[PDB]
């Protein structure tokens, strides 16, 4: 009973993960930096199905056109000789001392101009390496206090930003969607957008809101304390989530970005359930960093593991979901009333239909238990493999 | 320089703060009932506006049409002696074990409609009382468990019940608009709709946007970590914040009700700042609870220290803001430049100037310091009174 | 390969777990009362080892010394007939509104004294019915204010208060030993010895230091964010277990008190790893809550699931420690140097050591990595029983 | 009304702070290195009373006996020609490569030597310096997955490495104590000695108990959702505060290490009260880092504010403690029976004693309210300036 993946299961890496030199805000780096062709070459080795960038993880910032063109059929060559794909790309708008104040939303102008015009250059970047997504995290776009940013007029510029970048993608007919990845904090004292809530009600104010979806991630929402599984299936029940980063967290603490399974693994156990549920066919993207204690040979474990896990989790839903005693414990919870309207019947059936009010006895219906622990007991030992 | 209320500064108490008997998870009451009739004139007394209700905090749950009749004529001629209003009034769907598993979102059916009915039979109260706000608080609404709630179908349930009390409403003729609270916790385990972000996300999906806004909570967003303040720009952003919810929460844990300007003062002033800078012209509400230690003088005491703040800290602010040298610190910050659209030249223009970023001197605007500190500790100076 | 519970396991309720009648501070009960006698039974019948009290759990507040003995005759009779134990009692100095300041740390003096003796008559039934640990939880010993307690001076009058409890069991030469169970918060806005930490170091400030241990709870540590497992082992490391409060809950936020397995199911395999691995032999106690939404099928149900995973759990570690692939993991990532003195050669000797210092080669020791990835997604795939 | 501090003061800052670069997780430097020297000279302009270091701050790692020399030379110098003093010093055992699985709870022995002696030679120059207090911050001593360290060898290593400090110190004569500095996390997963409490806790077990205390960080306890003069007043009853670290921290997040006064404003305001209530006379350390949205005016500005806003607060304390309308509010509430002991009759006396049981009527005590808000607002018109 193995769990083996293959590229068509969708799993993806963005280069600056299985990349990441272990420097933190406390400690220097404890690996060497890994080429990106390399990175490709090792990924394609354990199964994965693509890559993600920031034109910055790809082209060493202020590369002169040459060595881009350079840098750029390098990392063709590698993609071509492995069959992988590059579904995602995003921009850098946060390493950068300019962008310390933010990219979209800086106080200087020029800056968010500088900020556009980086974006630019990488979508036509993305098109050409065929991206479906292009992914926006305003990591430096907030504050650590109050009055140096007026946020009514940050979120002007926000939109601005969004609705220009829609315009040029419209006027060079390409074929690529946006996705906005929120985050509540870190590097910012308080960043903007800061939950996947936010960030879907942000895009209905867009000139061309069909443009946009979100990109969330497992340890963002943790960050505040939400439960990822029912932000998903908002985002699912709005039609918008385009694309999805996976990864640990334990709780509300520093963005950890451990292995896929690690952190709350009730959680990545409903997320799969979720997903497979829903029919999402976006990738399953892993954003995560092999812990700092770890050489090489740690970090393609690590990497693998997110896979791993993501398998054995859906073997495990399927199985839950699957299960005849399960679907009559569901139906015990009365999950199947759930799913059917309120009032099909309309709203003056509804206020003549004597049994939902004057006779309706409130006491025989408060007395009906839910059911609930047992399901999840059910749910609990198809996770843990111990049903008999 | 005191800080009188008057009832000009549009602040109201709901009739189950000031009213709150004690009981907690943990212990019994610690305080009789109070007479609604009582607290209409004792919070009249105090230099408040107006006070606002949950059907069953005016009419005891079960109530004959008779006895209804008889409670809401002595809460008449208690406002009609004191001049208080009404502005708003909410359902009460989390108290009876009847709404265990939510009220608009129950998995059984018979339940939720028997919520819109209840829901539905207070409106007309409300309207007849005057209040211009309905507010939702959807505190059951949510789960302890992955298996027991299907939130696609739950959402698809929450619309149907906002869009038919939506129908009813236009149906009727009726002067009245919607607010949704949010909460991210407690007494569920996880609550749907669980910020101002996902609220307002929401929203956009009704059939009728327009009848909806949001009532946030000082402490609901802070049980997130959130910052408070940036989620009501975004709700005055996007013209839906309809009513406010004032109160005092020391960070995230459960639910404290403290008196507004306890929990984090910082963010209490910065909120006093947008409201008042923003023109917010609805009620002042405090959903508060004096804490069970006090007797009745200590509820009253407790009740005038969270007017008592809110004047303060406006007081504060419009200082903050008056100063020239503040004024000049603010330009020094770039906040006049974060007003100034990024791009009215346009797209093309964008793409044509040279100065945007082939030319752009990024070492020199990564130099510019945001002058942030001490803009924020003119901030502090102004908040402690310590200005010279 | 099923997970059958048996007396022998020590597994042990409150009385006020399964009893609880869900009430909560948004809602009234949900549950009719369960009379002790019937919790005895039904329990019995699960496979419990045993059951444990606060005094009001057994003898209703206000009892005659004629219905008080009364009560006690009724329980010793259910645990004579089913062979149930009780190895804890405690004592409820939170519900009454008396307390609504603490007990042992109220500002009223006469308070204190009252909390004193209610506690004091309390161990004398506990000892009749062979109690060996007698556990204080101090959950209104605390404050929502800053200047509503000194708590230098509180922690004199906490101090005090253990001291003549310590002295009255010595003077009656009762073979029992105190637990101090911590708590952060809830229903306080802050509790006094608020971690396993704060309890272990006000412990060794007591007269008597070896009659005090500590009673930490899975729950409590986790709405700091704080690592159980981690508090475990610095409770075992200093001697002082004595008793443990095992449930489920999902991060910082109120107290769920949900099933054992449920909340942190990764931290709940680490601490079945580290109580068993340590030889811990006392009570495997459950205080947790089944949910309000629970008929009393749905009681038994969560009650028998607490039991369920901690036997899967069980299993898993045993399998997991016991596996050689595992077993050399840990020699790879050097949990046996771990366990090695560092300078068992003395002082002078790592002083005159060259290799420690003047010729150790920092950059191939940097160089090693830890492995602790591979190790840890062994333990996953143990934990969710996918090892192949 | 101004407040200009003067080395009378005792305000120190780490060399590390004004000297902190604007490196973060997510991006690069923003500012250029300062000169140790130069940061003691600002710091004197400024009013402080002296300086911290790290060994790593003040002699780059790696150099020859030579340049060591050379730079401390400098150092002193600059030291004489200001006037500051030097009161504590640290060892860095996070930053380099070699410490990524920790200092004194390496799995690897020969880490754990190393990190001995690097300590130990620091240790001379310390007291050379003639600083008085040794910290000890052990921020690699930690985990991200729960197999990698087995928590009571690690306990036993941290005791081992400590007792091994104090034979040494005792055999050089040395007159210096060391503190222990408390975090729950970050850089690792999660820290050991996580809390204050567990720090205290710890040092019991220590041979030489006496010659150890603490040195707790305001946004340490925070990060953990406690109450830091809680914590304080602990750390003080035990008589364990050799050292503070004073900053700002907005909830449970990233550490920020805002100016001292930012983050939770009543929170200081208590940690003030307190510190001068009980005569604290040790150096008030700020451990902050100007945010890197700063050039160097921002830097020094930031420096200045720390200050500034603890002599604000102190005269806010001082005020409050001072004025008689809170002295009777404090006696209103009790805080004088809080101080008086609760049995000094006695044992035998209080179990004779007919009015602490038998006689005493628990109604009429639960009936008189705390006052608490009554005083709780005083304290706030007093922090606010608003008191008339």
């Amino acid at each position: 009973m193995n769990y083996q993946p293959t590229p068509e299961d969708r799993f993806t890496f963005g280069l600056w993960t299985v990349g990441w030199q272990g420097r933190d805000p406390f400690g220097d780096a404890t690996r060497r930096a890994l080429d990106p062709v390399e990175s490709v070459r090792r990924l394609a080795e354990l199964g994965a199905h693509g890559v993600t960038f920031h034109d910055d993880d790809l082209i060493p910032f202020g590369s002169s056109d040459s060595e881009r063109e350079e840098h750029v059929k390098r990392f063709r060559q590698a993609l071509d000789d492995t069959g992988m794909k590059v579904p995602m790309a995003t921009t850098n708008l946060f390493t950068h001392p300019v962008f310390k104040d933010g990219g979209f939303t800086a106080n200087d102008r020029d800056v968010r101009r500088y900020a556009l015009r980086k974006t630019i250059r990488n979508i036509d970047l993305a098109v050409e390496l065929g991206a479906e997504t292009y992914v926006a995290w305003g990591g430096r776009e907030g504050a650590e206090s109050g009055g140096a940013k007026d946020v009514r007029d940050a979120l002007d510029r926000m939109k601005e930003a969004f609705d220009l970048l829609g315009e040029y993608v419209t006027s060079q007919g390409y074929d690529i969607r946006f996705a906005i990845e929120p985050k509540p904090n870190e590097p910012r004292g308080d960043i903007l957008l800061p939950t996947v809530g936010h960030a879907l009600a942000f895009i209905e104010r867009l000139e061309r809101p069909e443009l946009y979806g979100v990109n969330p991630e497992v340890g963002h929402e943790q960050m505040a304390g939400l439960n990822f599984p029912h932000g998903i299936a908002q985002a699912l029940w709005a039609g918008k989530l385009f694309h999805i980063d996976l990864n640990g967290q334990n709780g509300i603490k520093y963005d950890q970005d451990l292995r896929f399974g690690a952190g709350d693994l009730r959680a990545a156990f409903w997320l799969v359930d979720l997903l497979e549920s829903a029919g999402y066919s976006g990738p399953r993207h892993f954003d995560f960093k092999p812990p700092r204690t770890e050489d090489f040979d740690g970090v393609w474990a690590s990497a693998a593991g997110c896979m791993r896990n993501y398998l054995i989790l859906k073997e495990r839903a399927a199985a839950f979901r699957a299960d005849p005693e399960v679907q009559e414990a569901l139906r015990a919870s009365r999950l199947d009333e759930l799913a059917r309207p309120t009032a099909a019947d309309g709203l003056q059936a509804l206020l003549d239909d004597r049994s939902a009010f004057e006779e309706f006895d409130v006491d025989a219906a408060a007395a009906r238990g839910m059911a609930f622990e047992r399901l999840d007991q059910l749910a609990m030992d198809h996770l843990l493999g111990a049903r008999g």
